[PDB]
């Protein structure tokens, strides 16, 4: 029932231009659900004793120029406020707000209106919509099955209003292959695109239960984004200076560890604000005919 | 002064076949030094206010068939015991012992004789020898300069005897390009070797202060090890089953983010124990003429 407040000192293991910060956010999600749903998410099993994993399905990190994930450096002092929202017995929404520890109203509780309608430049807003899954066959990562560990307590969580729907957001992204409608005014699509062949990296993409790791989807998206950035003649130093003010990820599937994935990327540039762009990445498993992820990044850069 | 004991539940962010477990060990090292040396290692600065980093120099993870890093899965309950040993004002040795939370004498304190002479199959032994460094020029990762933040308290730490010398161990590895002497009896060198060109991966190899991340050296070593494993006709599934009972890493240098590194690997097989091998990896920066890392892995595998 109570929200979880933490004072966090930024460590090397949770920042930088890789996926470590997203990895820390997902561990916080599993801790918060464990505390609020009276379930050990780390060791969850169904009635037959089959492991069940609280898989990532929809993920958003929204910041701004005053605080974005690239702002975070060793030793920064943060305040983290975390809580869960009822999505039934098979799914759960976890929110995290991140503020600099010394900012004005850092002690404020979670506010759905602030997350969904009035986000503040200077705070980071994280949404993790997770779904319980089991393997349909040992050693297969395809055709995962919906689950719910016995004793999972969603009854004690606060409710979302109909307006605030992670499910509607991800349904539109699966259909459009973007989280920002192509008809959104104030953008122009560049003709330059990339399609990168990515064999699953069994040293870097794989978690401790033999699935593709949710954080490595962020890595694969940035590999596609960097391929497009280089295609447009832009520098590595300039890629490391990019400000990602918003990113959304939908995880449609996992993939077997011998899969060859395809990473497709396209970009729209602002016709209003120099340096503002929307990058869309689609991750395909061509051999099974599946789109396994979609991501949109809203960025601000300086050449 | 007191050792730090922690009860740890294995999270997705600290296990699997990547470098996440090594990343968690290094964050624990920075926490333990901070607590025992009255210094905020995460935000350390010298007298002019230049950032100073407690860089990794020598790293060992020693396990065995009963507990090795590949043993760890989501939700496992561990006991971690951590403490620092005096290496003067510019360096510090941190030890971590990891036991399963329910094992017989998991509450025992750190024991140098147990770490250096009588390690137990069923416990994991970690040594981190770290050295304070500053950049010699902003944005340069070469020719780092020895440092010590003002107020660094090594005076309060226990001493190593002369017999137990991380410095002697790493000096021999820099010279031999292995931590296991080539004249060690009971091994035969295979003729198969690999040399892999690895551009620095600015999405995956780089930390939050723009240096090569200590954990990504472990990733680069496993990329070389996998290249050699495939050269010998062995399967990906078999690589994911490898038992690494001992690994040692020396970090001789860092590298600029536009560097192209070379990863060289060789292997010795046991003439006594089927499936037992010693793999040596050397990481070179050809353009600057530097060996920047050496690693040796002691492994047990099943084809
Ligand atoms: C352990 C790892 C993890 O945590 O997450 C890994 C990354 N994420 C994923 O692997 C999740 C990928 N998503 C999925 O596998 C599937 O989307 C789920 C299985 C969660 C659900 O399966 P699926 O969509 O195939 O049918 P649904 O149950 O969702 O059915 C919805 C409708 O479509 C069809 C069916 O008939 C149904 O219609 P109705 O609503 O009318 O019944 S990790 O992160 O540490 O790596
Ligand atoms: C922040 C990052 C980190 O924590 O670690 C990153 C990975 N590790 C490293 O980058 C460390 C790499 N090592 C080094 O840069 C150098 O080995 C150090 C700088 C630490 C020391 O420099 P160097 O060896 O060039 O001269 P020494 O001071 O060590 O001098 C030893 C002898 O050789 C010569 C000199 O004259 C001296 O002789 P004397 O003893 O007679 O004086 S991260 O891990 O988050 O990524």
């Amino acid at each position: 029932r109570p929200e979880i407040k933490q004072a966090v000192t930024v460590r090397p293991g949770m920042c930088g231009p890789g996926s470590l910060f997203v990895g820390q956010l997902g561990d916080w999600t599993w801790e918060t659900v464990s505390a609020q749903c009276d379930t050990d998410v780390f060791a969850a099993r169904d009635a037959s004793g089959n492991p069940t994993y609280l898989a990532f399905y929809y993920f958003r990190v929204r910041g701004g120029r005053e605080l974005h994930p690239g702002s975070l450096t060793f030793g920064d002092r943060l305040t983290v406020t975390s809580g869960c929202y009822d999505q039934g017995t098979e799914s759960v929404l976890t929110l995290h707000r991140i503020d600099r520890a010394g900012s004005d109203d850092a002690q404020r509780p979670l506010d759905l209106h602030e997350f969904y309608e009035r986000p503040r430049d200077g705070s980071l807003y994280v949404e993790n919509f997770n779904r319980w899954v089991t393997r349909s066959a040992p050693g297969s990562n395809e055709d995962l099955v919906k689950s719910s560990p016995p004793g999972f307590r969603n009854d004690g969580l606060p409710q979302l209003p109909a307006a605030y729907s992670p499910r509607a957001v991800y349904r539109e992204a699966r259909t459009a292959h973007t989280f920002r409608a192509l008809d959104e005014p104030g953008f122009r699509l560049l003709p330059d695109t990339v399609e990168v062949e990515h064999p699953v990296d069994i040293v870097r993409d794989v978690n401790g239960v033999g699935l593709l790791y949710f954080a490595s989807y962020f890595s694969m998206v940035d590999k596609a984004a960097l391929a497009l950035w280089r295609r447009l003649g832009r520098s590595d130093r300039a890629f490391l200076r990019r400000v990602v003010v918003d990113q959304q990820m939908c995880y449609l599937g996992n993939a077997d560890l011998d899969s060859v994935l395809t990473l497709g990327a396209r970009v729209r540039v602002s016709t209003e604000t120099p340096g503002e762009e929307l990058v869309d990445v689609v991750i395909s498993d061509r051999d099974s005919g599946r789109v396994i992820a979609v991501s949109t990044l809203h960025t601000q850069h300086d050449a």
